[PDB]
């Protein structure tokens, strides 16, 4: 019931989540078996003297529509859990970012932001008349692909815990990570701050090192 | 809910439970929905044949622990997983002993009684126990007069586990080759598994488990 | 001295830039000695462990792999994760560009409704519109980083790879098997072949106990 | 093998290494192929946050201490350990000067006795029982925990920085704090450059800033 679209056909959907902030006091205080101000107090000192391991014991599971070149980067946090979409279990579509001449509007180019779109859209189109091309003439899905540019989408249910969620926030979150990575990133956060605002805001207060959540 | 009694002092109890085993069904899909149980459990005994082990990760568990120290280092040797052990800065510490029933001891030839050897276990914490106390009336720190407790002193901690890497730790641990007492935790730790994801529990247990004590000791 | 190089697919490789132990690292472990080869003995251990699960003493021996893949080769490695990755950019050293084209005969196998050489020609063509459209997009003031999206799968990359024999062998269980594809299964038979060659007792013990694929028997 | 002694029987022992800085420059550069450029980079990465170079640095350590040290110590997860199966049976007996700095109601030399007492208690207790036919792994279960054990412990630089980070600081108990200590001499004779990379740019701890 929490889904955010970004770029122009993406999104970032929370599919389960376990705990709360109280699950990171829980784990801390190693009890089982209420006093809203002292267990806020807890996580905040928690956050800045980084005891970051009861922040473990919150988890997620995301379900991610991303261009290919930005799931390559998402994928090196190795300190996470990924199923990627393959179409032996269910059908594959195939569906391209194609950036907005706004995405553009920054940098001074030779030829309007808006044919920058137009040729990556044609690019886009004969990559994929080839593939089906090649499809129809009996050479395999899996071989033909790789004519497939690297802003096709794909999807994966993404399972991390908070600590190693923050790691990733402080890597991407931020102004130098690619502006479509950032996207997600953003995303990201605001399920996070949805769901654990107390972990968030002392995340942010004390251990985040990056910029574009201060902003926007 | 769910807590089981482990030795004389020890316990096993769920803390929190992330997913069932649609959880691993709509990770392999990738798709957050269209039931249909005979194909959902068809793909999760189709995944545990055929060794794709990661839509698996996408179930996870937090349990609180109680067990002696000897246990819990032979525990936290599995890496993969989440670990917090009450310190406790944060909350207060106890002192209890594990000691051996002397029904645990019978089996061994022993050149005298298994209560007898319940008994000289028994002597030796309470010495033990005794001069840590000592030095703290004394004025030594608990981080320098702890170490004269002896190995079977309690201890509890938190340990949050993805089923996959919870099948790793049964394959090991829930074998006549680990010691018994860990298998008795091990054993527990099936229990609430079975108990909250049967059907992978079931499909492990048909192909991919490697112990043997599981396939004999229901639940 | 340890270098090795095997070369794959049209531009590919898989080079040995340093290793860390050998057979008998894993027999120290396992002891926590500094025995050094009784060599009945020591390989009698290397078999034990091995048809027994203990694969722990196997994370005591290290690899350091140079790469170079096409993209849709290093996603597929990529998802290794107990292991160190490290990816060429342009920040540190030259970016290059070269794609992986199928041959003729890779593509023979299949029935295909046109000769496997016009296969390998349409790749080709496609692949050349690609890049001079991304080079086309560089020249008029296009960031890389965005112009590079146009890039297709098969545009080759290089990465440092570190990874203990352990990992390695859950590797090769996975890529060497003739169900992977053909691409990824070249590249697991040059890293197969490589870990042979510095760790025969653990290798020969792997084969006979452990592996779980078809195509290192053949 | 460079050898540091540690506490009365203890030890940290250098089994094997892969690589020295330069392997994180390869790793960094991507390419099998100037000395001050290079130092140069090290510094850069460090302060840059690029530590992912780092890891293609792995070290092999054999350590013998005692047994809540090697607790502490195994909570590190990103590395890998092989501890002694099956033995021998020696125990830490803290120094006066150790527990001189509390105001105690008993001299220090007079608790490093108290100690050493129980100690001999407890594993006369545990050789009686083997002596009766106790299996050695329930016998052992009385023995204490300043019991010493041995290990292998393969890590590589970047995850030897994370443990430093919190090992190597006065918040650590100072056991620990000891073996850390040495764990960075022998770190910063393989590895001279990321080292101090890693003092001047990423080390949190305080003791490494001045315990040369
Ligand atoms: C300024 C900058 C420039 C960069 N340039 C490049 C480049 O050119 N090429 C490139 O490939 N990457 C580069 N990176 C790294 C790139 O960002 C990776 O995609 C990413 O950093 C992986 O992040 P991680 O290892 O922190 O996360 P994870 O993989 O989730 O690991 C999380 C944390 O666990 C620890 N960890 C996990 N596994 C290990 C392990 N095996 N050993 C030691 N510690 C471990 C680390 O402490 C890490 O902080 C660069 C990073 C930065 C910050
Ligand atoms: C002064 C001090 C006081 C302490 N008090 C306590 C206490 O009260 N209770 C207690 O249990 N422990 C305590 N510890 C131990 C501490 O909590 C850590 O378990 C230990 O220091 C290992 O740290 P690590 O998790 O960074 O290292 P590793 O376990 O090697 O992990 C290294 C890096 O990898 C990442 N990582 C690895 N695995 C995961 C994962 N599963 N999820 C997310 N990220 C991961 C992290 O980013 C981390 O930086 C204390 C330690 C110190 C130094
Ligand atoms: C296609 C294919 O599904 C993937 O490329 C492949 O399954 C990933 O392999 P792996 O997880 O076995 O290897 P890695 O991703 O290198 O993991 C290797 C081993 O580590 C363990 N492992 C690593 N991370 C986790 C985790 N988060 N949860 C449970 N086990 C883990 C598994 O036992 C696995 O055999
Ligand atoms: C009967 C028995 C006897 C034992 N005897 C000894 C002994 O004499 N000495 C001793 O030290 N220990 C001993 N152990 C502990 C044992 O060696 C393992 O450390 C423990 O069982 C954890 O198993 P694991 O590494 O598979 O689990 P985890 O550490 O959770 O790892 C799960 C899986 O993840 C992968 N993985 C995680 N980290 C790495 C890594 N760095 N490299 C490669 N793969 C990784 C592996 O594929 C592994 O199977 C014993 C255990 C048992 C059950």
């Amino acid at each position: 019931h929490m889904k955010i679209d970004i770029l122009d056909k993406g999104f970032v959907e929370l599919v389960d989540v376990m705990g709360n902030d109280l699950s990171a006091v829980r784990a801390a205080r190693v009890s089982f078996d209420k006093d809203e101000e002292r267990d806020r107090h807890l996580i905040e000192y928690l956050m800045k003297h980084g005891h970051e391991t009861p922040f473990e014991h919150i988890v997620f599971t995301f379900h991610v529509k991303a261009p290919i070149f930005v799931a390559r980067q998402w994928f090196r946090h190795r300190i996470a859990s990924y199923n990627e979409l393959s179409g032996r279990y269910s059908k594959l579509s195939y569906e391209f970012y194609i950036p907005s001449p706004e995405r553009l509007e920054g940098y001074k180019t030779t030829i309007p932001p808006e044919r920058v779109t137009e040729k990556i859209s044609e690019i886009v189109d004969k990559a994929y008349r080839t593939y089906l091309e090649l499809i129809e003439s009996g050479v395999p899905r899996r071989v033909a692909r790789i004519v497939l540019p690297l802003n096709l989408y794909t999807r994966f249910f993404w399972t991390v815990n908070a600590r190693s969620l923050m790691n990733f926030l402080n890597l991407r979150a931020d102004s130098h990570a690619q502006w479509e990575i950032q996207q997600y990133a953003l995303a990201i956060a605001r399920i996070f701050k949805e769901k654990c605002p107390w972990t968030f805001e002392a995340f942010l207060k004390y251990a985040y090192k990056g910029d574009i959540l201060k902003e926007v």
